[PDB]
């Protein structure tokens, strides 16, 4: 099943933001404007398979003098993090449910980012995670506050 998601206004979208491109969380690389519809159009890599895929904003027009460009974007689950063992982590949900081999995304050190947190202290540590047509991966981190 596809991702669950939540519709993000265009003014608000800028580079390096995950949406949904052609049906995949993808990385923001570039936002430009369409000279045949003047609407935003968004270039991203696939977080999974790393291609590129480009859409544009969709037009709405809710509301009288309301119009309307947005894109849709993954919504985020947020795991503890148990252990971390040659690229995976086990990692639990708010539930209980473990997760043994949760893949981590090779995007901007997170790995390094996530081994460094998790040594000085394990369960502040959080993992923001994508999940797409059944796939989950770990795409960036996030050290709980205390009084949480």
């Amino acid at each position: 099943s596809a991702s669950q998601t939540v519709t993000i206004p265009c003014h608000h979208i800028r580079l390096g933001d995950i949406l949904i491109l052609q049906g995949r969380p993808c990385q923001v690389i570039r936002i430009s404007t369409s000279a045949a519809t003047g609407q935003h159009r968004y270039l991203g890599v696939d977080l999974f398979t790393k291609q590129l895929h480009e859409e544009s904003s969709f037009v709405s027009n809710p509301a009288p003098s309301v119009v309307v460009q947005t894109m849709l974007g993954p919504v985020f689950k947020q795991y503890r993090v148990l252990d971390m063992q040659d690229g995976s982590i086990v990692a639990m949900t708010e539930t209980g449910d473990v997760k043994q081999n949760l893949p981590v995304i090779d995007q901007s050190s997170l790995w390094n980012r996530l081994q460094k947190a998790f040594e000085s202290g394990r369960g502040s540590v959080r993992v923001l995670v994508v999940s797409d047509h059944g796939r989950e991966m770990a795409v960036d981190m996030k050290v709980v506050h205390g009084s949480r």
